[PDB]
């Protein structure tokens, strides 16, 4: 909420400029307002601010003039159009009907399947605002490989999600090494990665060593900020978090039924093959129950503790010559 | 078919090169490859071929080398792969079942709207082909900003159609303007401008002025081409064209109609209300029978040779100092 502020009200900008004397597409542009209105706002914006917030800690105090600060809440909202158009696009793929307690946007009556075109308009827009604001910057380019990247990233990701998880009822396919490999491509390089390493090619930090060792660090959040994400959607007091939970009862590939299937008698396979994915609440309890009989809550605790104490070390040993304070600031907000 | 050969047996190297010591995405590749398969083959490549036959007619004989014409190939595939994304992307949205004769991939069994992040991954490798192949070049940003630029308008317009043309039964929407306006955002860009542009920029020819002039012919061409697209769909010999038509049968809004509308009195408003969009033959028949009765086939033979004089006006006045046989070479084909 220090720099939340200024970066939500630029926001009434980002829109100015990406809608307008080329009259008859004039609807066309209408109708990106109300998308953009729709599916970038009403989120926390962490990932964004995380581009602005990495800049300040990142640059001399002298070079970060009225241009820079700019650019800098506009590759932060870059990053939040990014998921967006995810967002959008996987909440078709999977039939979602809320996010954010608010309708979807495919499900509105007279959007649906269009929703498909206005999703690759969030993207596109990406690329509109780094011409717009960035094009004379020495990192213009970086910044388009990096986006681009990020989002075949992610596609490459989901595209193993989907292959794993059938909306098909599999449980040989959710394995450990499986579950890295998928949270890794779909949400750790965008979600922590593309920010932090937006801001440094923005700070003129381009070395491939430089980013070698910073997605180093930001992967491995990536994955505990997800099997956290993935344990609280079940134990997780909706309250402290936003949210009831279809983990179970939608077929995912959990890191929780993940551990659970790498501890369990075949007696238990079965009860799990018999009531996941079920929409019966009966069904969806003796999975849960399950999990708490093989102490996962328990077994989430040991490696929250774990993985905690790696962060640390993995930032010690590569986190220079960047500001700690970059990691840190994420490692706080994560490990709530 | 001179030059269709080569282009053709360089697919299998893109395919080789898009899918590969990254073991456990290796499933979401192989999905990669069948997606790229079905989807980038099976058309007549010509706005790909426009890119290599542009860059041998733009090009000094002497510095079109092995490598040369290695990137002509793949900006060539760059442009088929722009195409398959939004074809696959559309066929969705328009609950479309067939393309190429062949049941369209979202309609096979186990794709569904998992076609989705499919198209996305077409995208997506445009831009890993264009890193692959041209990282190096002087003109590799003036592609990627191209591409971009060509998927936008393209995104856009077809922003434009849907809310012109409710899968809502309205003609009042249907206008000249904006028939003109849909076809150049649509299709024109990509179509025409987007390949001969591609060409000029690897030549190393990437003055706006240039690219202004080249544009403007190209366009123009674009509209002549689309116009010419929805007179076939009805009037088109079948066996001539490759296709069984749903102009009329699912409430598009072809050139026809828009010209019928502008030509029509009343109690002739009604007959079209009254039977277009409908599945029924007998309904599809009393507007087809309206066209003839307005000498629409007539209207479009007056059109053809009014375009055809101005095409070449348009080639005389801009395609200096480009080789007018860029551009009577699309003419040629374009006007069959
Ligand atoms: C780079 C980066 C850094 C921090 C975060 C955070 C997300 C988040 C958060 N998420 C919400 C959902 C959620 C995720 C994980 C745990 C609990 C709730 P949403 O996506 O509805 O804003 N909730 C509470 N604190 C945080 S911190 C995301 C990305
Ligand atoms: C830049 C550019 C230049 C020429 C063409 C052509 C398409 C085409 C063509 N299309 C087929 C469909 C069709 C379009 C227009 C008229 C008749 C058929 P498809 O898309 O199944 O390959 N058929 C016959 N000749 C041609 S020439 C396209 C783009
Ligand atoms: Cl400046
Ligand atoms: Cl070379």
């Amino acid at each position: 909420a220090q720099e939340k502020q200024d970066f939500v009200q630029h926001f009434s900008q980002i829109v100015r400029v990406l809608t307008e004397g080329h009259p008859e597409i004039g609807d066309a542009i209408a109708r990106l307002k109300e998308v953009l209105e729709y599916n970038a706002i009403g989120g926390k914006y962490n990932r964004g601010l995380t581009v602005v917030v990495a800049f300040r800690e990142l640059v001399e105090p002298r070079k970060q003039d009225a241009d820079s600060l700019q650019r800098a809440w506009t590759v932060g909202w870059c990053v939040e159009l990014l998921q967006a158009f995810f967002l959008v696009a996987d909440d078709i793929m999977d039939s979602s009907l809320t996010r954010r307690g608010q309708i979807c946007w495919y499900q509105k009556p007279g959007v649906g399947l269009d929703a498909i075109n206005d999703a690759n308009l969030l993207e596109a827009c990406i690329y509109r605002l780094l011409k717009l604001y960035c094009r004379e910057q020495p990192y213009y380019l970086n910044l388009i490989e990096l986006f681009l990247q990020s989002s075949y990233q992610t596609e490459i990701g989901q595209t193993l999600d989907l292959l794993t998880a059938p909306q098909n009822v599999d449980l040989v396919r959710f394995t450990e090494k499986r579950y890295k490999s998928i949270v890794k491509y779909k949400t750790a390089f965008y979600s922590f990665y593309l920010p932090i390493a937006a801001a440094m090619y923005m700070a003129g930090i381009d070395g491939e060593k430089e980013h070698a060792n910073a997605k180093k660090i930001l992967l491995e959040m990536g994955e505990f900020f997800q099997i956290q994400d993935d344990y609280l959607d079940l134990f997780g007091d909706p309250s402290v978090t936003g949210k009831i939970g279809t983990d179970i009862q939608d077929n995912k590939c959990s890191w929780l039924v993940v551990q659970c299937l790498q501890r369990a008698t075949p007696e238990q396979y079965q009860i799990l093959k018999e009531n996941y994915g079920q929409k019966e609440a009966e069904k969806v309890a003796r999975v849960k129950a399950l999990y708490e009989e093989l102490d996962l809550p328990a077994v989430f605790l040991q490696y929250e503790e774990d993985s905690y104490s790696h962060i640390m070390a993995l930032i010690e040993q590569y986190a220079a010559p960047l500001p700690p304070a970059v990691f840190l600031g994420l490692a706080r907000k994560i490990y709530k």
